[PDB]
C-alpha cells in the first residue's frame, strides 16, 4: 500500500497550464525556506524550478510514466524526461 510522499519520491507534477512535469519531491535545506502547511517542495527537471504543491497535483513517476512520459514542445520538458530517467536524484545546482 501507499505511504506519504517523501522527499525523493519521484512523480509527474501538474500545474495550471503546463502538461504533466517531470519532477521530484526535493529535501528542504537546513536554513531554508519551508513550504507552507499540506505543500510540498516540488523540483521540476528540465527547467529546474521548485514550486509547492499539494498531493492532488503528484502523480506517482511509475504508475504515470507510460501517459505522460512522452515529448513536449515545452522549454525544458524533453531535457526533464531525461534527468528523470537517468539521473532523478543528482544535484542540479
Amino acid at each position: 500500500m501507499p505511504h506519504a510522499f517523501k522527499p525523493g519520491d519521484l512523480v509527474f507534477a501538474k500545474m495550471k497550464g503546463y502538461p504533466h512535469w517531470p519532477a521530484r519531491i526535493d529535501d528542504i535545506a537546513d536554513g531554508a525556506v519551508k513550504p507552507p502547511p499540506n505543500k510540498y517542495p516540488i523540483f521540476f527537471f528540465g527547467t529546474h524550478e521548485t514550486a509547492f504543491l499539494g498531493p492532488k497535483d503528484l502523480f506517482p513517476y511509475d504508475k504515470s510514466k507510460d501517459k505522460y512520459g512522452k515529448p513536449n514542445k515545452r522549454k525544458g520538458f524533453n531535457e526533464g524526461l531525461w534527468e528523470i530517467q537517468n539521473n532523478p536524484h543528482a544535484s542540479y545546482s
